[PDB]
Protein backbone atom coordinates (compact mmCIF):
# COMPACT_ATOMS: atom_id res chain seq x y z
CA UNK A 1 0.00 0.00 0.00
CA UNK A 2 1.56 3.25 -1.25
CA UNK A 3 1.67 6.52 0.61
CA UNK A 4 0.95 8.79 -2.36
CA UNK A 5 3.08 11.77 -1.14
CA UNK A 6 6.04 9.43 -1.75
CA UNK A 7 5.22 9.49 -5.47
CA UNK A 8 3.87 12.96 -6.36
CA UNK A 9 2.85 16.30 -4.91
CA UNK A 10 -0.88 16.47 -5.56
CA UNK A 11 -2.50 19.81 -6.35
CA UNK A 12 -5.44 20.77 -4.11
CA UNK A 13 -8.70 22.65 -4.55
CA UNK A 14 -9.76 24.41 -1.35
CA UNK A 15 -13.18 25.53 -0.16
CA UNK A 16 -14.24 27.99 2.51
CA UNK A 17 -14.49 26.35 5.90
CA UNK A 18 -15.15 27.76 9.34
CA UNK A 19 -14.50 31.46 9.80
CA UNK A 20 -11.65 32.52 7.51
CA UNK A 21 -10.15 29.05 7.13
CA UNK A 22 -10.04 26.95 3.99
CA UNK A 23 -10.29 23.17 3.78
CA UNK A 24 -9.17 20.79 1.06
CA UNK A 25 -11.81 19.36 -1.23
CA UNK A 26 -11.60 15.60 -1.65
CA UNK A 27 -11.04 15.48 -5.45
CA UNK A 28 -12.77 12.09 -5.80
CA UNK A 29 -15.95 14.05 -4.95
CA UNK A 30 -15.63 16.37 -7.94
CA UNK A 31 -17.69 15.36 -10.99
CA UNK A 32 -16.23 14.10 -14.23
CA UNK A 33 -18.11 15.75 -17.10
CA UNK A 34 -18.60 13.06 -19.76
CA UNK A 35 -18.52 15.72 -22.48
CA UNK A 36 -14.76 15.01 -22.32
CA UNK A 37 -15.11 11.33 -23.23
CA UNK A 38 -13.15 10.44 -26.35
CA UNK A 39 -13.01 7.09 -28.23
CA UNK A 40 -9.94 5.06 -27.21
CA UNK A 41 -9.61 3.63 -30.75
CA UNK A 42 -9.09 7.09 -32.34
CA UNK A 43 -5.69 7.33 -30.49
CA UNK A 44 -2.33 6.30 -31.98
CA UNK A 45 0.60 6.24 -29.56
CA UNK A 46 4.15 7.41 -30.27
CA UNK A 47 7.16 8.08 -28.05
CA UNK A 48 7.19 8.26 -24.26
CA UNK A 49 7.51 11.83 -22.99
CA UNK A 50 8.08 10.93 -19.34
CA UNK A 51 7.68 7.99 -16.98
CA UNK A 52 7.93 7.19 -13.30
CA UNK A 53 7.49 3.99 -11.31
CA UNK A 54 3.77 3.66 -12.02
CA UNK A 55 2.83 6.30 -14.60
CA UNK A 56 3.86 7.65 -17.95
CA UNK A 57 3.04 10.34 -20.47
CA UNK A 58 3.37 9.43 -24.13
CA UNK A 59 2.94 11.43 -27.32
CA UNK A 60 -0.03 10.42 -29.46
CA UNK A 61 -2.12 11.26 -32.52
CA UNK A 62 -5.86 11.83 -31.96
CA UNK A 63 -8.22 11.49 -34.95
CA UNK A 64 -10.90 14.16 -35.09
CA UNK A 65 -10.32 15.55 -31.61
CA UNK A 66 -10.56 19.25 -32.49
CA UNK A 67 -11.76 19.22 -36.14
CA UNK A 68 -14.03 16.51 -37.52
CA UNK A 69 -11.66 15.24 -40.20
CA UNK A 70 -8.23 16.25 -38.87
CA UNK A 71 -5.56 14.68 -36.67
CA UNK A 72 -3.60 16.44 -33.93
CA UNK A 73 -0.66 15.61 -31.69
CA UNK A 74 -1.58 15.25 -28.01
CA UNK A 75 0.08 14.00 -24.82
CA UNK A 76 -1.61 11.15 -22.93
CA UNK A 77 -1.09 10.45 -19.25
CA UNK A 78 -1.75 6.90 -18.11
CA UNK A 79 -0.65 4.30 -15.59
CA UNK A 80 1.48 1.21 -15.95
CA UNK A 81 -0.24 -2.16 -15.34
CA UNK A 82 1.72 -2.54 -12.08
CA UNK A 83 0.00 0.57 -10.61
CA UNK A 84 -2.26 0.07 -7.57
CA UNK A 85 -5.82 1.27 -7.10
CA UNK A 86 -4.44 4.23 -5.13
CA UNK A 87 -2.71 5.48 -8.31
CA UNK A 88 -5.76 4.70 -10.45
CA UNK A 89 -7.82 6.81 -8.06
CA UNK A 90 -5.22 9.61 -8.13
CA UNK A 91 -5.35 9.77 -11.95
CA UNK A 92 -9.17 9.95 -12.01
CA UNK A 93 -8.96 12.65 -9.33
CA UNK A 94 -6.51 14.56 -11.54
CA UNK A 95 -9.00 14.29 -14.40
CA UNK A 96 -11.80 15.55 -12.15
CA UNK A 97 -9.75 18.58 -11.06
CA UNK A 98 -8.94 19.33 -14.73
CA UNK A 99 -12.64 19.06 -15.62
CA UNK A 100 -13.42 21.47 -12.78
CA UNK A 101 -10.73 24.06 -13.60
CA UNK A 102 -11.60 24.88 -17.18
CA UNK A 103 -9.26 26.19 -19.85
CA UNK A 104 -6.41 28.74 -19.74
CA UNK A 105 -3.69 29.69 -22.19
CA UNK A 106 -0.89 29.17 -19.65
CA UNK A 107 -1.79 25.71 -18.32
CA UNK A 108 -1.54 22.32 -20.00
CA UNK A 109 -5.21 21.91 -20.92
CA UNK A 110 -7.51 18.91 -20.83
CA UNK A 111 -8.61 17.90 -24.33
CA UNK A 112 -10.33 14.58 -23.58
CA UNK A 113 -10.35 11.35 -21.63
CA UNK A 114 -10.90 7.62 -22.04
CA UNK A 115 -12.55 6.28 -18.88
CA UNK A 116 -14.45 3.12 -19.79
CA UNK A 117 -12.98 -0.26 -20.56
CA UNK A 118 -9.26 -0.21 -19.99
CA UNK A 119 -6.94 2.18 -18.15
CA UNK A 120 -7.85 5.83 -17.72
CA UNK A 121 -6.25 7.93 -20.48
CA UNK A 122 -5.97 11.67 -19.80
CA UNK A 123 -5.50 13.54 -23.11
CA UNK A 124 -3.87 16.99 -22.81
CA UNK A 125 -2.11 19.51 -25.03
CA UNK A 126 1.29 18.53 -26.43
CA UNK A 127 4.10 21.08 -25.94
CA UNK A 128 6.83 20.51 -28.50
CA UNK A 129 9.79 22.09 -26.63
CA UNK A 130 9.28 20.00 -23.49
CA UNK A 131 9.95 21.14 -19.95
CA UNK A 132 11.20 24.69 -19.44
CA UNK A 133 14.05 23.68 -17.10
CA UNK A 134 15.78 21.45 -19.65
CA UNK A 135 15.11 24.09 -22.33
CA UNK A 136 16.73 26.89 -20.30
CA UNK A 137 19.71 24.66 -19.55
CA UNK A 138 20.43 23.71 -23.16
CA UNK A 139 19.80 27.34 -24.28
CA UNK A 140 22.04 28.67 -21.52
CA UNK A 141 25.25 29.25 -23.50
CA UNK A 142 23.45 30.99 -26.38
CA UNK A 143 21.74 33.62 -24.21
CA UNK A 144 22.44 37.00 -25.80
CA UNK A 145 22.83 40.43 -24.22
CA UNK A 146 20.80 43.47 -25.29
CA UNK A 147 23.16 45.48 -27.53
CA UNK A 148 25.26 42.67 -29.02
CA UNK A 149 25.51 41.76 -32.68
CA UNK A 150 23.44 38.78 -33.88
CA UNK A 151 26.57 37.60 -35.71
CA UNK A 152 28.19 36.31 -32.49
CA UNK A 153 25.62 33.50 -32.04
CA UNK A 154 25.09 30.74 -34.59
CA UNK A 155 21.34 30.40 -34.07
CA UNK A 156 20.71 33.99 -32.97
CA UNK A 157 17.12 33.57 -34.17
CA UNK A 158 16.56 30.65 -31.76
CA UNK A 159 18.62 32.16 -28.95
CA UNK A 160 17.35 33.30 -25.56
CA UNK A 161 17.15 36.93 -24.43
CA UNK A 162 15.76 38.98 -21.56
CA UNK A 163 12.53 39.58 -23.49
CA UNK A 164 11.91 35.81 -23.44
CA UNK A 165 12.60 35.51 -19.71
CA UNK A 166 10.26 38.42 -18.87
CA UNK A 167 7.64 36.83 -21.16
CA UNK A 168 7.94 33.42 -19.47
CA UNK A 169 7.69 35.05 -16.04
CA UNK A 170 4.56 36.90 -17.14
CA UNK A 171 2.81 33.87 -18.62
CA UNK A 172 3.49 31.68 -15.57
CA UNK A 173 2.15 34.40 -13.26
CA UNK A 174 -0.95 34.52 -15.45
CA UNK A 175 -1.45 30.74 -15.25
CA UNK A 176 -0.99 30.81 -11.47
CA UNK A 177 -3.45 33.71 -11.15
CA UNK A 178 -5.98 31.56 -13.04
CA UNK A 179 -5.34 28.58 -10.71
CA UNK A 180 -5.74 30.77 -7.63
CA UNK A 181 -9.01 32.19 -8.98
CA UNK A 182 -10.37 28.63 -9.10
CA UNK A 183 -9.22 28.09 -5.48
CA UNK A 184 -6.52 25.71 -6.78
CA UNK A 185 -3.13 25.35 -5.09
CA UNK A 186 -0.50 23.71 -7.32
CA UNK A 187 2.02 22.87 -4.53
CA UNK A 188 4.85 21.88 -6.94
CA UNK A 189 5.47 24.92 -9.12
CA UNK A 190 8.98 24.81 -10.60
CA UNK A 191 10.58 25.14 -14.02
CA UNK A 192 10.57 21.32 -14.29
CA UNK A 193 6.76 21.56 -14.12
CA UNK A 194 6.42 24.17 -16.88
CA UNK A 195 6.31 23.28 -20.57
CA UNK A 196 7.09 25.35 -23.65
CA UNK A 197 5.10 25.18 -26.88
CA UNK A 198 5.09 26.71 -30.38
CA UNK A 199 5.28 30.47 -30.17
CA UNK A 200 7.06 30.14 -26.82
CA UNK A 201 3.90 29.96 -24.74
CA UNK A 202 4.62 28.47 -21.32
CA UNK A 203 2.12 26.02 -19.82
CA UNK A 204 2.07 24.94 -16.16
CA UNK A 205 1.61 21.21 -15.55
CA UNK A 206 2.77 18.39 -13.28
CA UNK A 207 4.31 15.18 -14.58
CA UNK A 208 3.32 13.72 -11.19
CA UNK A 209 3.27 9.91 -11.44
CA UNK A 210 5.01 10.23 -14.84
CA UNK A 211 8.12 11.56 -13.09
CA UNK A 212 10.82 9.28 -11.65
CA UNK A 213 10.64 11.12 -8.35
CA UNK A 214 12.93 8.74 -6.44
CA UNK A 215 15.82 9.70 -8.78
CA UNK A 216 15.11 13.46 -8.86
CA UNK A 217 17.30 14.86 -6.08
CA UNK A 218 15.20 18.01 -6.09
CA UNK A 219 12.72 15.89 -4.12
CA UNK A 220 13.87 15.17 -0.56
CA UNK A 221 12.71 12.35 1.72
CA UNK A 222 11.12 14.35 4.54
CA UNK A 223 8.77 12.56 6.87
CA UNK A 224 7.11 9.96 4.68
CA UNK A 225 6.92 12.12 1.58
CA UNK A 226 9.22 13.24 -1.21
CA UNK A 227 9.07 17.00 -1.10
CA UNK A 228 10.55 19.77 -3.30
CA UNK A 229 11.91 21.47 -0.20
CA UNK A 230 14.03 24.11 -1.92
CA UNK A 231 10.86 25.38 -3.66
CA UNK A 232 8.61 25.38 -0.60
CA UNK A 233 7.50 28.09 1.81
CA UNK A 234 8.59 27.76 5.47
CA UNK A 235 5.00 27.26 6.64
CA UNK A 236 4.68 24.32 4.23
CA UNK A 237 8.00 22.79 5.33
CA UNK A 238 7.48 23.15 9.08
CA UNK A 239 3.68 23.07 9.54
CA UNK A 240 2.41 21.39 6.32
CA UNK A 241 0.45 24.54 5.55
CA UNK A 242 -0.34 25.08 1.86
CA UNK A 243 -2.09 28.24 0.71
CA UNK A 244 -2.25 30.58 -2.24
CA UNK A 245 0.65 32.37 -0.53
CA UNK A 246 2.89 29.27 -0.40
CA UNK A 247 2.44 28.94 -4.17
CA UNK A 248 3.71 32.54 -4.42
CA UNK A 249 6.86 31.52 -2.55
CA UNK A 250 7.43 28.72 -5.08
CA UNK A 251 6.88 31.21 -7.89
CA UNK A 252 9.71 33.31 -6.47
CA UNK A 253 11.97 30.24 -6.55
CA UNK A 254 10.84 29.62 -10.13
CA UNK A 255 11.82 33.21 -11.05
CA UNK A 256 15.28 32.62 -9.56
CA UNK A 257 15.67 29.45 -11.74
CA UNK A 258 14.34 31.27 -14.79
CA UNK A 259 16.78 34.22 -14.64
CA UNK A 260 19.66 31.91 -13.64
CA UNK A 261 18.90 30.00 -16.88
CA UNK A 262 18.11 26.76 -15.06
CA UNK A 263 20.60 26.80 -12.21
CA UNK A 264 19.71 24.80 -9.10
CA UNK A 265 18.46 26.85 -6.13
CA UNK A 266 20.49 27.40 -2.94
CA UNK A 267 23.86 26.12 -4.25
CA UNK A 268 26.27 24.93 -1.57
CA UNK A 269 23.29 24.30 0.75
CA UNK A 270 22.24 20.64 0.83
CA UNK A 271 18.87 20.05 2.45
CA UNK A 272 19.62 19.15 6.09
CA UNK A 273 19.11 20.69 9.52
CA UNK A 274 21.49 23.49 8.58
CA UNK A 275 19.37 24.38 5.52
CA UNK A 276 16.17 24.57 7.59
CA UNK A 277 17.84 26.76 10.23
CA UNK A 278 19.19 29.25 7.66
CA UNK A 279 15.79 29.58 5.96
CA UNK A 280 14.18 30.32 9.34
CA UNK A 281 16.86 32.89 10.18
CA UNK A 282 16.11 34.81 6.96
CA UNK A 283 18.68 33.51 4.47
CA UNK A 284 17.49 34.28 0.93
CA UNK A 285 19.17 33.83 -2.43
CA UNK A 286 20.77 36.85 -4.10
CA UNK A 287 19.74 38.25 -7.46
CA UNK A 288 20.39 35.98 -10.45
CA UNK A 289 22.81 37.48 -12.97
CA UNK A 290 20.27 38.10 -15.77
CA UNK A 291 17.48 39.22 -13.45
CA UNK A 292 16.51 42.89 -13.73
CA UNK A 293 16.31 44.71 -10.42
CA UNK A 294 12.52 44.93 -10.48
CA UNK A 295 12.15 41.18 -11.10
CA UNK A 296 14.53 40.47 -8.23
CA UNK A 297 12.32 42.80 -6.16
CA UNK A 298 9.29 40.57 -6.86
CA UNK A 299 11.41 37.54 -5.83
CA UNK A 300 12.29 39.06 -2.45
CA UNK A 301 8.65 39.87 -1.68
CA UNK A 302 7.67 36.34 -2.73
CA UNK A 303 10.04 35.12 0.00
CA UNK A 304 8.63 37.20 2.88
CA UNK A 305 8.43 34.98 5.96
CA UNK A 306 5.07 36.64 6.65
CA UNK A 307 2.66 35.19 4.04
CA UNK A 308 0.42 38.29 4.16
CA UNK A 309 3.33 40.44 2.93
CA UNK A 310 3.79 38.34 -0.24
CA UNK A 311 2.22 39.62 -3.47
CA UNK A 312 -0.75 37.82 -4.96
CA UNK A 313 -0.48 36.46 -8.46
CA UNK A 314 -3.00 39.10 -9.59
CA UNK A 315 -0.62 41.83 -8.37
CA UNK A 316 2.46 40.07 -9.83
CA UNK A 317 0.78 39.98 -13.24
CA UNK A 318 0.11 43.74 -12.99
CA UNK A 319 3.73 44.42 -12.00
CA UNK A 320 5.33 42.37 -14.80
CA UNK A 321 2.90 43.66 -17.46
CA UNK A 322 4.14 47.16 -16.61
CA UNK A 323 7.81 46.11 -16.75
CA UNK A 324 7.20 44.70 -20.24
CA UNK A 325 5.46 47.90 -21.42
CA UNK A 326 8.27 50.11 -20.11
CA UNK A 327 10.89 48.32 -22.22
F1 LIG B 1 -3.16 23.52 -14.61
C1 LIG B 1 -2.07 23.01 -13.99
F2 LIG B 1 -2.23 23.30 -12.68
F3 LIG B 1 -1.02 23.76 -14.41
C2 LIG B 1 -1.89 21.55 -14.23
C3 LIG B 1 -2.25 20.97 -15.45
C4 LIG B 1 -2.07 19.61 -15.62
C5 LIG B 1 -1.53 18.84 -14.58
C6 LIG B 1 -1.30 17.36 -14.70
N1 LIG B 1 -1.46 16.90 -16.06
C7 LIG B 1 -0.33 16.69 -16.84
C8 LIG B 1 -0.43 15.82 -17.92
C9 LIG B 1 0.69 15.59 -18.71
C10 LIG B 1 1.89 16.23 -18.43
C11 LIG B 1 3.12 16.01 -19.25
C12 LIG B 1 2.93 16.68 -20.57
C13 LIG B 1 1.76 17.21 -21.08
N2 LIG B 1 2.02 17.72 -22.32
C14 LIG B 1 3.34 17.54 -22.63
N3 LIG B 1 3.92 17.93 -23.77
C15 LIG B 1 5.24 17.62 -23.82
C16 LIG B 1 5.95 16.98 -22.83
CL1 LIG B 1 7.63 16.64 -23.00
C17 LIG B 1 5.30 16.59 -21.66
C18 LIG B 1 3.93 16.89 -21.56
C19 LIG B 1 1.90 17.08 -17.33
N4 LIG B 1 0.83 17.31 -16.54
C20 LIG B 1 -1.20 19.51 -13.42
N5 LIG B 1 -1.36 20.83 -13.22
Amino acid sequence: HHHMPMYEVQWKVVEESNGNNYSYIDPTQLPYDHKWEFPRNRLSFGKTLGAGAFGKVVEATAQGLIKSDAAMTVAVKMLKPSAHSTEREALMSELKVLSYLGNHENIVNLLGACTHGGPTLVITEYCCYGDLLNFLRRKRDSFHSSDTSPASMEDDENALDLEDLLSFSYQVAKGMAFLASKNCIHRDLAARNILLTHGRITKICDFGLARDIKNDSNYVDKGNARLPVKWMAPESIFNSVYTFESDVWSYGIFLWELFSLGSSPYPGMPVDSKFYKMIKEGFRMSSPEHAPAEMYDIMKTCWDADPDKRPTFKQIVQDIEKQISES
